[PDB]
RNA sequence: ACGAGAACAUACGUUCUUUGAACCAAGCUUCA
């Protein structure tokens, strides 16, 4: 298991339904879509989808990190006996679970709002506004992968000089990436456990959804939007809405998701990575 | 096949109008 630490050199915009509103981090849907667009840029989207569908690449949602501290979302535990807390460090999960344990503050950056206009010559200009998020100086995001492949690294390097998120051609989203294989996180992931914490925006297939929802504390998340290409349907069109579990969810039974197809009435398919990525705890 | 594509926070706008560096003031005091 390896890491992809994303040190950002620019404001980002990772909107949820907006241009004016943004979140601090992105998801596996967006990174899979970005890598698929970089694959069709260099003609390897048949290879990349065959790698991703056969579980040769498996990446979680991008998660925050401050100095030598990797963070994950606050796992929804259904324990019996920190509402403003949202991110607990991944190494501190055992003694966060063993008792009511806050050691240091969580600061990643702060949100912003860019004020832009759409200038007209002989007409009054149109204001609009882009909500952004600027990271702090020695912070960023990381993505957990395992058994990395040279195609994944080539596509990541091509995505590095293209932009991640929204409004990327208009000033945002540039970053640099690094692998930096760690030893503590891989030992934390290799250990089994009775309860497993989801880490990507997954959705089980229709023959395992009942098995997945047994002793489950989940949160559904609507993950859709408009199709970003040029060869799809000669006008802007919204893909199929897919409701996946949120990345902080916690399950008893394991599952492997699917790369669902959300675009069918077009010249090329549109995919949505809802494969499952788990972390075992006790 | 990234809640995404496209989109200048842009256009018009004199740091400008008043007002004396004036008023007071033996180159003079003792010298065949």
């Amino acid at each position: 298991m390896k890491i992809i630490k994303l040190y950002f050199e620019s404001p980002v915009h990772f909107g949820e339904k907006r241009l004016s509103e943004s979140k601090i981090t992105f998801s596996a849907d967006t990174l899979f879509s970005a890598l698929m667009i970089e694959a069709v840029g260099l003609g390897k989207e048949d290879e990349f989808y065959q790698l991703a569908s056969n579980n040769l690449v498996k990446f979680s949602d991008a998660f925050p990190f401050i100095d030598q501290y990797y963070y994950i979302p606050k796992p929804m535990f259904n324990l019996k006996l920190f509402k403003k807390l949202l991110y607990v460090p991944i190494d501190s999960l055992e003694d966060y679970l063993s008792g009511g344990l806050e050691r240091e503050s969580f600061n990643l950056g702060k949100l912003a709002l860019s004020e832009k206009v759409q200038q007209h010559d002989f007409k009054d200009s149109e204001p609009y506004n882009v909500g952004t998020f600027t990271f702090k100086e020695n912070t960023g995001l990381y993505v957990l992968i395992e058994q990395t492949h040279p195609l994944l690294e080539e596509l990541l390097e091509n995505l590095q000089y293209s932009g991640i998120g929204g409004k990327r051609n208009s000033g945002y989203g540039k970053f640099k990436f690094e692998i930096l294989e760690d030893s503590d996180i891989e030992d934390l992931f290799s250990a089994k456990g009775n309860r497993k914490i989801l880490l990507s925006g997954a959705l089980p297939k229709d023959a395992e959804l009942e098995q997945a929802l047994k002793n489950a504390s989940y949160l559904l998340e609507r993950r859709g939007g408009f199709v970003q290409s040029d060869t799809y349907a000669t006008n802007l069109v919204k893909k199929q809405d897919l409701y996946v579990f949120k990345s902080g969810s916690t399950f008893e039974n394991s599952f492997d998701g699917d790369i669902y197809q959300v675009g069918k009435k077009g010249n090329h398919p549109v995919y949505k990575y809802a494969k499952s990525f788990f972390l075992e705890v006790s």
